[PDB]
């Protein structure tokens, strides 16, 4: 089977807007665990992590709330490593994308051979020195990459981090708002990506074929899908902090996640950047949450062609 | 030429909402016959069928309004067989999709070799025993399939039905809300389908190439297109009873119907499930009707690249 | 480098609605020149052309405002030829599409070997005798084509025109509302086109590969892109005079223009038919202008994957 361990991560200090803290609540209120159970799934809820307040947390140079973000990911890393030890797929409900530092680190403690698929409008690979916003949700990949060891200063809250993935172990899908220093890093390190230009050229079918052949061609290994809902067009996921037009369609989102399910190798999942307070109407909220739920159920086997139990229904 | 015989089928008892009865009226009011005439076409209006009320029509087990639905399709079968005998393409304006039992049966009385293309979010292949809703618009394909003879109980109103197509003679396009028993039937009988996952993988161009090669590869034969407007995304066809997100685009709808026109083998057409009373605004209504008209004109030769008469326009 | 010369062409008499005169103003107010400068670009503003009023300009047969439209294009031709002589890419901000008569003519005075890519819902190839509207924005290609010399009467205001491109030197992309005489001309002269049916069949990636191989396969030559914002779906560009559903997506627009940038051969650009007074809300206006700006920045190197200077950002 495909057993799941849910971790709520109601955390926002990777970016300015507090409302991403409500992500785990609204996803749960939408029926996510029940819907997973209705499907094939063995679901264990590990609850919502209690992130304690750090009142003294002044910027490190440009970088904001560093101790809060570092501690939150340190905590999340421990929890993810626990559910992996318990032989379940970690499903992290965010919260802002800085949490991927903890989610991927904890996962790699148990499965050092993982490969990452990063669905996002953004590369999230600024370093604490290339960042212009100082927002740690725009930096998580730089903390994770072994090649960028030497380029990450000693940021308070992160001394526990050990880079765990190499540039050859991640694929981006959905890119359309990449900062110049980020583009430099991508080209310098030879990281594999499918920007929206590539999705337009190739179609999502060939994008997935190529993604999965690149990560799993040599040998089967665990897959970590880090899904920023702003990877999808804001006509599907408007209640998010950094929307960018010309995104992946609803259909393309489901296709990506259906194909990853079918590898049988999904090992960790992040559903990040849902911020209900940013919808301009209550329907923009429902739209966003419903889409996030649909993407999540596809990761665990819900197929558009249909599903049945191995019984004779006639 | 390509002569057409219009049949209005203002019938709703295959499902709960009465407003699909207005389908033939609003399609006609939108200028459909005049627009067909403006095009290449020889159009004969056979009028709207008068469906008489059946006051005593209690459910058969789960199954609702069985005698009303059976009689309506029996009537429609006769009428379609008439216009086929008169050497015209039957164009059935619905009405709910239970009418396809009559439309395809009547057609097959004259052209037993037909092939069916079924454009829908749904497979409509529940049997009277697998159905959970008891709504006959979700069952028509099971009454038509020769393989499912033995699995259809003797439902009052349907003793006149003789299954007329085999599992190898239908192709589905657009599927995204298939019940478990339906998915079992699809896999058991080896029915050809292009769910939205397949349309995403392949593109609509390859979907059509493959559809038409599957049905017409061995030999040319008449094609019956049964078109449920909920096959298209509800952003194009919102005024319908069972909308499902992530549908075929307007463009994909026109492409399907342009390609079928170009085979020269269109023999019967169903335009089903238009329900103006379900639009939330008068523009949702116009949107839905206009899209249904556009799909219909493409079936009879309107091409996006343009059209001209065999005259010298210079 | 890729130096640009901006020409504002605030002209509307090719069609009935005056508000396309505001196109150059709103594009400039949206930050277009500054955004180009932020990118790689060497931008020289040649200002807005002053089109003088012609009070005595009665129709020529069907054809409206002929002397106004002819004079405006004569003026624009001179200006475009100037900026080409100055070794810059002419960027014409319209204004209605009748201006392409001047823009392409002026360009060809300096680069007689150019090839044209015409992005539009419409072919704009009516002659003064096949037109039914008499609106010159629907006629510019017929004045430009050497093969249609003999079929263009002597229209007042156009005696200065010399047809400068052959039928083999233009490719259309986006067609979906082509008049019968226009379709006759397309088929008679064997003009290359990708209607929306072809874009649906092939995908925009293969459309661009085929466009560019057709125009540049034999030898490199300058490219003139004439971009009517109604080529894009009205969900992206609603503030325009002749919207047509089922258009190119935002993504497809950016892909077309990214691919043309990458040839290194863009030589002239037209951004036509933006009419802010036709948006039904202030957001429809911003939507339309923002999309036109995005298409324009892609023509000059803005890439969705990102951009960086040849510096070490680490
Ligand atoms: N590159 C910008 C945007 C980051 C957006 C972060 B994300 O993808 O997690 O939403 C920044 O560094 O601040
Ligand atoms: N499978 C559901 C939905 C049927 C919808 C029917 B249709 O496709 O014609 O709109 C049911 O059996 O009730
Ligand atoms: N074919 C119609 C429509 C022309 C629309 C012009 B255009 O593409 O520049 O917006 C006419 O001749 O009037
Ligand atoms: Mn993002
Ligand atoms: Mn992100
Ligand atoms: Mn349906
Ligand atoms: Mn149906
Ligand atoms: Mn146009
Ligand atoms: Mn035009």
């Amino acid at each position: 089977s495909r057993t799941i361990g849910i971790i709520g991560a109601p955390f926002s200090k990777g970016q300015p807007r507090g409302g991403v803290e409500e992500g785990p609540t609204v996803l749960r209120k939408a029926g996510l665990l029940e819907k997973l159970k209705e499907q094939e799934c063995d679901v264990k809820d590990y609850g919502d992590l209690p992130f304690a307040d750090i009142p003294n947390d002044s910027p490190f140079q440009i970088v904001k709330n560093p101790r809060s973000v570092g501690k939150a990911s340190e905590q999340l890393a421990g929890k993810v490593a626990e559910v992996k030890k318990n032989g379940r797929i970690s499903l992290v409900l965010g919260g802002d994308h800085s949490l991927a530092i903890g989610s991927i680190s904890g996962h790699a403690r148990v499965h050092p051979d993982l490969g990452v698929i990063w669905v996002d409008a953004h590369t999230d690979i600024n370093t604490p020195l290339t960042t212009t916003s100082g927002n740690l949700h725009g930096q998580p990949v730089s903390f994770l990459l072994k090649e960028l060891k030497g380029k990450i200063p000693d940021v308070p809250g992160f001394s526990w981090v050990t880079p765990c993935i190499s540039a050859k172990d991640i694929v981006y899908i959905g890119l359309r708002d990449v900062d110049p220093g980020e583009h430099y890093i991508l080209k310098t390190l030879g990281i594999k990506y499918f920007s929206m230009t590539e999705v337009d050229r190739l179609g999502i079918g060939k994008v997935m074929e190529e993604t999965l052949s690149y990560l799993l061609g040599r040998k089967k290994r665990p897959i970590h899908l880090s899904f920023d809902v702003d990877g999808l067009d804001p006509s599907f996921t408007p209640a998010t902090g950094t929307p960018v037009v010309g995104g992946l369609t609803y259909r393309e989102g489901l296709y990506i996640t259906e194909e990853i399910y079918k590898t049988g190798l999904l090992s960790g999942l992040d559903i990040m950047e849902v911020n209900p307070s940013l919808g301009k109407t209550p329907e923009e909220v429902t739209r966003t949450v419903n889409t996030a739920v649909a993407i999540t159920l596809a990761c665990f086997g819900l197929a558009r062609e249909g599903n049945h139990k191995p019984i004779d229904y006639l």
